[PDB]
């Protein structure tokens, strides 16, 4: 009933706050931006849904695809997929993409996420989100070589993501918005959704920041390119 | 007429620098965006404005509604009227709340705003306003819960506002611009305005800084929302 | 063919990396953002293009229009062509301006990019832009009051510069895009870039940097206003 | 001189013409530019002020019917007349000089990109 209320700080979250204040204190970090239009990825869902499913017991959606597109995106830009150690930068061989959970927030890490298929990629991610039960074990949670964030399931319209050291980079996604855009000279509505790369630029820099959002949106705009590989 | 001209830095200047540059490094500053159709507020100032007027010998302007939506939303998510008190959150059981005022720039005190009302917050709005004749005692400068910045003042677009410590938060305002915007799947000619939620990530998180953030759109664009309270 | 590779740190780039980092650490760094209307300069280009490279032998282009415009808004506002000298406020009363080659990134200085003509400005630009050959001295690369830094040519939309100290702002310019715009009651599709002023928050304000962006956007919009002076 | 500057001093002797207009205004110049629109002057010729060697008129602006791309349309046009001294001044030049004016008053742009 009195104007302050004082309730001592939990040692979990005293722990995450020190962490994410020397995320913070620890790298150059910056934000790009850009923008997608999910046009042609929603259509894919509403044309093969039924069949994905039938045939994987999976339901395809969105996620899936930003994975795939990550990784492709990761394979052109090793420095993007490397941390850096001390003195050292460790370029990682391998592909494993933190994914953000809700729960507070946890990261459950998808491991060799380039070796899976769709549907199974649909599995795994479920999986975890369901883990989400409050069983997920820090064998899960360690590791990831970058990190993909979804908000738009807040209403987010665009934001600037922190990075999750010792990783380098992290890729978040906003709600998807009609928006009047211009198309070959004609202005039309599209399902639009900003995009927003932080990165560490002690490691990372703008050539590749930017290139890496760009082909992140290409691939998106047109699953097609990861199979023609332009 | 040389090249170089150094002039001492004032210590007013000096303590001013020293405080933005421990705000920046103490806290895990993040932003978060998203826009908002001035349109109904700007129709209610044009219908009742005179009335207003008359019957409050204020006018009736933006602030109120801007006031009365925060209010609302920290009502909603203590979390960001809370503050960091070394090893506590101190969760503040009024609203007071920090709005900037021209002059450098200010940050005058309306104190428990939640019991104000619209007319009310119109007039003591401007008495500070009033009081930027540098008349502002520290008796005035000093609390405050959340600040609200306005800066369309001079045609921002958008930005990025910095918090104000010991508060973990921070509303930025900018310019009403007429914007192409997909209404019910025709494109219409809005009065868009950017909204930055600037937030100490080591208390407030996604989820609520993004519903914050939402809340406040959603009361703004109509206002009829406070009154039925969904 | 190991998971991970270590790969030393190279002194250069362990160089750039700390400074990067006591960049960051330095400053209360923030950014303001801004968009502008690049079709008036584009036809400015196709209309006098032939022209001016027969009467100067140096092709027009974007950069000579930035470069102008920066120095009249530097002119208007000289709090952002200051630097701060520990206590001091260093004004400077001469106009450099760091502008990045790419090579990593470099930022040669044109110095007294008040005193030239634009053909000479175009010109600059290019001899610094060749020598990124590899014939960069130090001699060319100190200095500067201020820097400008292109991206659109990656394809970036829209992101955050990183100060360069002891300089106080710092200017990007990102992709042109057509985008749905309202001209005057109506919709009109135009060749829009979206403008990024970085600042040192300790020195410039707000009312400043807001007004240091556009200006820019007016003069941009239409150079002619750099003849009449409003 | 800026535009504002300019503005101002030929006020300055707009004014001045009070009667207080001393000879060390009125001595040396270069070149002259003559108004003449003022009276609805349409085309004139103008005489040299010596030592100078030319002289620019100019003249009552009018909405003239004008082709512009194919199509008429009505523009406020006004001529210009320079009239000047032979003797050192050529056609070419005279023409030339007068092109200039014509180009830079039609897009004052053009002084900035110097085309």
């Amino acid at each position: 009933a009195r104007s302050e209320k004082r309730v001592p700080m939990t040692r979990l979250r005293k722990r995450v706050a020190e962490r994410l204040l020397e995320a913070k204190n620890s790298t150059a970090m910056l934000t790009t931006f850009n923008e997608v239009n999910m046009k042609p990825i929603m259509d894919l869902r509403k044309q093969y849904g039924e069949a994905f499913e039938k045939r994987h017991g999976i339901r395809l959606g969105f996620m899936s695809f930003y994975v795939k597109a990550v990784v492709e995106a990761l394979k052109r830009y090793p420095e993007v997929n490397a941390s850096i150690d001390g003195d050292d930068v460790v370029y990682h061989n391998y592909f494993d993409v933190s994914m953000a959970v809700s729960t507070g927030l946890v990261t459950p890490v998808l491991r060799d996420v380039d070796t899976l298929g769709m549907a199974d990629i649909e599995k795994k991610i479920k999986e975890l989100a369901v883990k989400g039960d409050g069983k997920l074990t820090v064998e899960d949670l360690t590791g990831g070589n970058f990190t993909i964030t979804n908000g738009g399931v807040f209403g987010s319209l665009m934001s600037t993501p922190i990075i999750n050291p010792p990783q380098s980079a992290i890729l978040g996604m906003h709600a998807i918005k009609d928006r009047p855009m211009a198309v070959n000279g004609q202005v039309e509505i599209l399902p639009m959704m900003y995009l927003a790369l932080s990165y560490d630029h002690r490691l990372i820099d703008g050539r590749e920041s930017v290139g890496f959002l760009v082909t992140i949106k290409e691939l998106l705009e047109d699953p097609t390119r990861l199979l023609l590989d332009v």
